[PDB]
């Protein structure tokens, strides 16, 4: 079952770290095709597919994010042989963030770090009416991952199989409840495009509130997926961050 959540596109035996990576609501696992390309060998990527997208198109969406955590943290127990730093953009921030807050109790060593990208802090909310996403806002998303998630868009009757677990997911993001008063222990990089209507300055620095560590706010050139144009200095600040303590 483990590798049908988690894929790994290159294998890097002698990696020091493992990188969960886990996309927003739209994405599938084949997003971070190119990331595990870059940083194999040092680090080796393990991207996420949540049920219900690509190949799991026939599986039920989770009840929730508290679920959607449960079940992940079991899958990646066989992982746990190497420490474990978690990525992820919009809704995998949340769930990276719930892994990191279970991980100790669940019985794997505590995350080595936390990037959190394209998305408030857990404790941060809007009261803007907001509790899914719009269909115009889902394809735009989807456009802006290119590759193969873009891809169904043509492609009707696979969009047909994906769409109620995507829009299930988006509505799992605003259902998303914090547990108030809980940290984290790693480190937090944050990462944010400067003109992301949905994530402000202040709402990114704010994580700093989910860490008992350091906390780095990076906020980079771009919108609610700036992280496709600045892949670079991103893995260039991952790989720095995952080469030392
Ligand atoms: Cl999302």
């Amino acid at each position: 079952e483990a590798e049908k959540w988690l894929r790994r596109f290159e294998r890097a035996p002698d990696a020091r770290a493992r990188l969960v990576c886990l996309p927003h609501a739209g994405g599938s696992a084949s997003f971070f095709f190119p990331l595990a390309k870059a940083l194999a060998p040092a680090v080796e990527v393990l991207a996420v597919q949540y049920p219900g997208r690509q190949d799991r198109r026939h599986e039920p969406p989770v009840d929730s994010i508290g679920g959607l955590t449960n079940r992940l943290l079991e899958v990646l127990r066989p992982f746990g042989d190497r420490p474990l730093a978690l990525f992820g953009h919009a809704m995998g921030a949340i769930i990276g963030y719930e892994l990191a807050l279970r991980m100790p109790e669940a019985g794997l060593p505590a995350p080595v770090h936390l990037f959190a990208s394209g998305r408030r802090a857990p404790s941060r909310y809007r009261d803007d009416d907001v509790r899914g996403a719009s269909d115009e806002r889902l394809v735009a998303e989807l456009r802006k991952l290119g590759g193969s998630d873009a891809a169904m868009l043509a492609d009707p009757e696979l969009l047909a199989m994906v769409l109620p677990a995507i829009r299930s997911d988006y509505r799992a993001v605003e259902t998303y409840r914090h547990e108030p008063g809980r940290r984290v222990d790693c480190p937090v990089t944050v990462f944010t495009g400067d003109h992301d209507p949905r994530v402000s300055v202040g709402e990114a620095r704010a994580w700093e509130e989910h860490t008992t560590g350091p906390a780095d706010l990076r906020v980079l050139p771009g919108g609610h997926f700036f992280l496709v144009d600045q892949a670079a200095p991103m893995i260039a600040t991952m790989t720095e961050k995952l080469a030392g303590p």
